């Protein structure tokens, strides 16, 4: 029932303890410039960024793939994100406490903060995306 791009986002994005792995990364941000593709990796990060509590890993990795794919992605990706700046944002305030106390929320704030900073500098982006 999935796509293969909808099965490589979810792979992504799985709540364990891998971080997305550059090979995934770059097949995402490839298959960004396919439209079907675009629209189906969105709406699986769209979910996920959405997520909250002890589901944190979800919205960790997805922002982690949106970073990766506002960089490297399709014109598409960067598009997304300014529809939807809204939410990333509030990323920025993304709150969770884990059994011991420990604040598994604050590396989501701070990834939050840099693309949200990225997105705010348009010359920067340029720049970046036309030298990636
Ligand atoms: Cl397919």
């Amino acid at each position: 029932g999935y796509s293969s791009t909808q099965v490589l986002v979810r792979d992504a994005t799985a709540n364990d303890s891998r971080t997305p792995s550059i090979d995934t990364l770059d097949d995402l941000a490839q298959r960004s410039y396919d439209s079907v593709d675009f629209f189906e990796i969105m709406d699986m990060l769209d979910k996920r960024l959405n997520d909250k509590g002890k589901y944190w890993r979800h919205v960790a990795k997805s922002l982690t793939v949106l970073d990766y794919l506002v960089r490297f992605g399709s014109e598409n990706c960067v598009l997304w994100c300014r529809e939807n700046f809204y939410v990333i944002k509030t990323l920025r305030e993304f709150r969770h406490e884990n059994e011991s106390g420990f604040d598994e929320g604050q590396i989501i704030r701070v990834k939050a903060k840099e693309l949200v900073s990225l997105l705010n500098d348009e010359e920067r982006l340029r720049e970046e995306r036309s030298m990636n």
